[PDB]
Formats: structure tokens, C-alpha cells, sequence
């Protein structure tokens, strides 16, 4: 039942995202190739030009590129939950369009540690203090994501926890302009029932983790709100996914 539902969604995750958290930690701690460090202008330039052969404006462009693949991954992850696919086009568009941002940040925690973040599907590691050395308000906008992720990562979540968690962020009954509110509220309810089951089996002694995770969702929301607001003060394939 609920053990098997957790597992079904764990599969669509593994099948739809290339950088699992396991893969991430594997590289950061170096199992068996070591990421190219970017700590300054020289190394950033090498990572763009070649290792052998404005600056605020380039780090930020690179943050936006990542997103293109991430959204594609989410849309598929999403569409691979059968309940999601049984929803009407208008509902599916609304759910991805409001969810993706929270999810994109929830997942970012996977590739982030105290010292920096993995880049170029795993082959580069840009350092936190290089990122802090950028002019405002560009560094104003990257820091609150590092702060969220370090907090987030302290919760010891693993891919199978994350899979449900992302399912919960997308399938969310509060999104503005949903047509079938009660249907979305029912599915989440299930995704939530099972998240809770999962956590209390897979984190037997972390006893306030679920209500902690719920706070993280509220927290993520606020983090997007502010991200939208900060971006304002700065620049001043298939049918459905071409829409989100
Ligand atoms: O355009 C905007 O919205 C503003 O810029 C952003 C746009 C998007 C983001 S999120 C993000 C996500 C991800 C990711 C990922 C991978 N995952 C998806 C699959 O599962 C595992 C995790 N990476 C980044 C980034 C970055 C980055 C930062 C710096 C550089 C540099 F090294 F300078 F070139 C290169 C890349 C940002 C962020 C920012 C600033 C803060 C974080």
C-alpha cells in the first residue's frame, strides 16, 4: 500500500532526474572524477573558454541555464505520477508553473554544501566565497539559497525522502486558478500520508521531521516570493512543457 506508493514515486524520480542526491554526495566526497574548482575569475574563464585553450551577468546566466533541464525533468517526473496525468490540462499547467520554482530550489540543496555548489552536471564546483565576491545585488540573491540549503541538508533527507517531497511540492491544492481543487487536495493528501509513513520508517528516531518538512515547504514558498522580488529590482518540446 503506502510502502509501495513511496517506492513507485521513488522510481519515477530515479528515472527522471540525473543528479540524484546520492550521486551528488558521491562526487562532493569524491568516490570513483574530481570536479574542476572555480574560485576566481581565471578559473571561471577557463570553465567557459577551455581548461587548456560583466561577471555578475555570467554567473546568473549560468544559474538560468540549469533550470531548462531541471524543469524538463520535473515535467516528466510529474507526468510520470499517474494521478497527475489524469488531471485536466489547465490544472497540470497551473501546478507546474507555481510548483517548479520551489522544487528547483528544493533540489538545489542536493548539490550544495557549506563551501560551494556543484556545476556542469557534476564536473565543476563553484565555491561559496567566490559567489559571495560578486557585486550586489547579485550576491544578495544567491546567498539566501545557500542558507536554506545548509539548513535543509542538516535534516539528513535522502533521495527516497526527496522523491515524495518533490511530489508534494507540485501536487499542491493552494495554487491560484486551479479548476479541480478537491481532486488535487486528495492526491496530495495521499502523497502526504505516504511521506509521513516513509519518514517514520526511514528516520525512526527523527520524530518531528515531517512537521519540520512541512515548514520547509512554507519556507520555500517565501524564498520564491523574495526571489521574484529581487529579480525585479535587478533587470530594471511537447505542448505543456513549452508552456511552463
Ligand atoms: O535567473 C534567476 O532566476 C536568478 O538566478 C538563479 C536561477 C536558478 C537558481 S536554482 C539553481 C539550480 C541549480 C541546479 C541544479 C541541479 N539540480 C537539478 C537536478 O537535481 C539536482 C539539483 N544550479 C544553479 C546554479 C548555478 C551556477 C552558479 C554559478 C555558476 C558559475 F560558476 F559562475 F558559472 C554556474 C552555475 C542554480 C538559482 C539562481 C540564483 C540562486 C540559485
Amino acid at each position: 500500500d503506502l510502502k509501495a506508493f513511496s517506492k513507485h514515486i521513488y522510481n519515477a524520480y530515479l528515472k527522471n532526474f540525473n543528479m540524484t542526491k546520492k550521486k551528488a554526495r558521491s562526487i562532493l566526497t569524491g568516490k570513483a572524477t574530481a570536479p574542476f574548482v572555480i574560485h576566481d575569475i581565471e578559473t571561471l574563464w577557463q570553465a567557459e573558454k577551455g581548461l587548456v585553450w560583466e561577471i555578475s551577468v555570467h554567473v546568473f546566466y549560468r544559474c538560468q541555464c540549469t533550470t531548462v533541464e531541471t524543469v524538463r525533468e520535473l515535467t516528466e517526473f510529474a507526468k510520470s505520477i499517474p494521478s497527475f496525468s489524469s488531471l485536466f490540462l489547465n490544472d497540470q499547467v497551473t501546478l507546474l508553473k507555481y510548483g517548479v520554482h520551489e522544487a528547483i530550489f528544493a533540489m538545489l540543496a542536493s548539490i550544495v554544501n557549506k563551501d560551494g555548489l556543484l556545476v556542469a552536471n557534476g564536473s565543476g564546483f563553484v565555491t561559496r566565497e567566490f559567489l559571495r565576491s560578486l557585486r550586489k545585488p547579485f550576491s544578495d540573491i544567491i546567498e539566501p539559497k545557500f542558507e536554506f540549503a545548509v539548513k535543509f541538508n542538516a535534516l539528513e533527507l535522502d533521495d527516497s525522502d526527496l522523491a515524495l517531497f518533490i511530489a508534494a511540492i507540485i501536487l499542491c491544492g493552494d495554487r491560484p486558478g486551479l479548476m479541480n481543487v478537491p481532486r488535487v487536495e486528495a492526491i496530495q493528501d495521499t502523497i502526504l500520508r505516504a511521506l509521513e509513513f516513509h519518514l517514520q520508517a526511514n528516520h525512526p528516531d527523527a520524530q518531528y521531521l515531517f512537521p519540520k518538512l512541512l515548514q520547509k515547504m512554507a519556507d520555500l514558498r517565501q524564498l520564491v516570493t523574495e526571489h521574484a522580488q529581487m529579480m525585479q529590482r535587478i533587470k530594471k518540446p511537447l505542448l505543456q512543457e513549452i508552456y511552463k
